[PDB]
Parts: structure tokens; sequence; C-alpha cells
């Protein structure tokens, strides 16, 4: 009923990456939705969208997210994940960065990414939509098949959580004791994101290469109530999972491995999908051949230094376009 959407975002050259050649190793054509990689031999790939090195945060938000936010408001469950090599900009894409000197408010920070922009817009849209709504958020991270809660205000970050099958959703799990924070208005957004980032820093001191090996799952749930013309009360639940995956180059890698095998199983129509075999694929079962509208943002480098991982990423992402989901609205 609906293919997983796959898009590619190339970042600029970083301070490490040498460009020797007059014509780009990696060419992005947003109009033709093509990425072309000089391995004079060039492999070309078509995707649903393509964003070259110059693409700004606001452009990614407008092109990818705005349409997905509308699906969320219709009561679809939606998932956007960032996939790619460490250093290519998964976190830059999904979260962004904070500009220094407080030269900008968080709402106008041009380095801000999907999560802060999305949260701001939810309030803008639903307030002048007139509708009765509440928003709650959670931030869960997975490292070494263990579950870290970054929004719990009270506990040590080293107090890890447990997962169990949802009696109310054949393809879902409940994270027991996961902190779910009600965001009453947009002026409560920043302090939440701040607490999440700070607590992550604490996690990074406890675990080897935490940034690059961890998966980050930021969940926003919107309860919306509507009156029908026949005078009945309609409750819709829209859900957005914004997922920043472990670096593609990587028990430490069980979740990333199993995601691989799950994707392979779905595209090759093999009959057993091993969702159950890692924490990430249990949490995202529904995003991967289930009842969710899913997008992948594949992040890549333009540089010869990182060409092999860039090629693996493109091939991995490109195959995922064949995954068929069956989107359904929550009333
Ligand atoms: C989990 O989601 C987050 C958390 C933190 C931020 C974020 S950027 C976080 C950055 N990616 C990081 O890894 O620490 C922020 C930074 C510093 C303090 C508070 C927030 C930010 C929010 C709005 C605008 C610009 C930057 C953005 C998203
Ligand atoms: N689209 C981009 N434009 C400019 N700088 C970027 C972009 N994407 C990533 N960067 C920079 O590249 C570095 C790595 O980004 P990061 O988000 O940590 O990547 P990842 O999470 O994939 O490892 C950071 O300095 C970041 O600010
Ligand atoms: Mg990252
Ligand atoms: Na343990």
């Amino acid at each position: 009923m609906k293919n997983i959407q796959v898009v590619v975002r190339c970042r600029p050259f970083n301070l490490a990456e040498r460009k020797a050649s007059a014509h780009s190793i990696v060419e992005c054509d947003p109009v033709r939705k093509e990425v072309s990689v000089r391995t004079s031999s060039r492999k070309t790939y078509t995707f649903d969208m393509v964003f070259g090195a110059s693409t700004k945060q606001i452009d990614v938000y407008r092109s990818v997210v705005c349409p997905i936010l509308d699906e969320v408001i219709m009561g679809y469950n939606c998932t956007i994940f960032a996939y790619g090599q460490t250093g290519t900009g998964k976190t830059f894409t999904m979260e962004g960065e904070r500009s220094p000197n407080e030269e900008y408010t968080w709402e106008e920070d041009p380095l801000a990414g999907i999560i802060p922009r999305t949260l701001h817009q939810i309030f803008e849209k639903l307030t002048d939509n007139g509708t009765e709504f509440s928003v709650k958020v959670s931030l869960l991270e997975i490292y070494n098949e263990e579950l870290f809660d970054l929004l719990n205000p009270s506990s040590d970050v080293s107090e890890r959580l447990q997962m169990f099958d949802d009696p109310r959703n054949k393809r879902g799990v409940i994270i027991k004791g996961l902190e779910e924070i009600t965001v009453h208005n947009k002026d409560e957004v920043y302090q939440i994101l701040e607490k999440g980032a700070a607590k992550r820093t604490t996690a990074a001191t406890l675990m080897n290469a935490y940034s690059s090996r961890s998966h980050s799952v930021f969940s926003v749930t919107i309860h919306m109530k509507e009156t029908t013309i026949d005078g009945e009360e309609l409750v819709k639940i829209g859900k957005l999972n914004l997922v920043d995956l472990a670096g593609s180059e990587n028990n430490i890698n069980q979740s990333l491995l199993t995601l691989g095998r799950v994707i392979t199983a779905l595209v090759e129509r093999t009959p057993h999908v091993p969702y159950r075999e890692s924490k990430l694929t249990r949490i995202l079962q529904d995003s991967l051949g289930g009842r969710t509208r899913t997008s992948i943002i594949a992040t890549i480098s333009p540089a010869s230094l990182n060409l092999e991982e860039t090629l693996s990423t493109l091939e991995y992402a490109h195959r995922a376009k064949n995954i068929l989901n069956k989107p359904e609205v929550n009333q």
C-alpha cells in the first residue's frame, strides 16, 4: 500500500577530507533526484529526494518533514530514521546543533534540525487548527542492547529499562518506566531538549564510543479530539518517531546487524523477519513492513576518504525503497 520513502543528504567537505579533483566524486542532482558517484566510471542511484552539500536545515525540514507532520496530524504513525557513516550528519539532520553566544533563539537557530523545528511547528499548526490536543515526548537510547532514558528527571542515567510486548499492539513494545513528558506549549520545549542533551553527555562518560554506537529514539505522541457531524467524539493519536541510528560502519552491534537482516528479509520477501532478535527492531517492528509511514534519510560524505562507506550507504538505502508498509490511522 505504501513504499518506504528514501532520501539522501550529502554534507559539505569537512576539515579532514582532501578534494584533489576538479569534478566531484559525488554529484547530487535534486531535480532528477539522482546521486552519482565516481568510483571515469560512475554509479547513479535514483531516490525519492536528493539534497546536496549546500542544502540548509530549513530546506530539509520543509521538503521532508512538513508533509510527514501533516500525516501525523491525520493520526498516522510515522518514522523518520537517519542512516549513514559516523561523521556524515545523522545527528546534525535529526537534532541539529545550538549556535553560540545566544546569537539566536532556539526557534530561529539556523543550525537547529528536525526535532526542534517539528516540536515548534506542532504548536503553531494545532493552535490555529482550533483542535483540542496534548503532546508528550520521550527520548530513549539503545547501546549494547540496553535502554537508557534521557528524560527521566530524577534517576542516574545508568539505571537501564526493560521492554515487553504490548498487549494492545501485535507489532509493538512498551518500555517500562520510560519517562513521557507532556509539553504544554512551545516555551516548555527547549528545557526538555536541554535536559536530554545533558544527560546524554553523562552517558557518554560511562560507555565506549557512545555517540557512534548508540541509536537515539525521540518519540512525539499527539492526542487530538474532534467532534463528528453525527455528534460523536473522535480521538486520534498521531505518533512521530525520529530515529538517529548507530553509525553504519560498525551485542555492541546486535541492533544494527539485525536491522540489516530485517531489511534484507523484507525486500527478498523471505518468510521470517527477525524483528525479535534486537531491541531496535522490536521497537521499530511497525516502521519496517507494518502500519507506519516510514522515511529514511541516508547521509553520505562527498570525499574520496569515505567513498567505500558512502557507496555501502547508498546501496543499503536504495534497496530499502522496496519495503512495502500498510499505513493506518489511529481513529
Ligand atoms: C533530542 O533532541 C534534541 C536535543 C537537543 C537539541 C539542541 S542540539 C543537540 C545536539 N545535537 C547534541 O548532540 O547535544 C540543543 C542543544 C543544546 C541545548 C539544548 C538543545 C538544539 C535544540 C534546538 C535548537 C538547536 C539545537 C536538539 C534536539
Ligand atoms: N549538512 C551539513 N552542513 C554542515 N555541516 C555538517 C552537515 N552535516 C554534518 N555536519 C558537521 O559534520 C560533523 C559530523 O556531524 P554529526 O551530526 O555528528 O554526524 P553523525 O551523527 O552522523 O556522526 C559535525 O561537525 C557537523 O556539524
Ligand atoms: Mg550522531
Ligand atoms: Na547488563
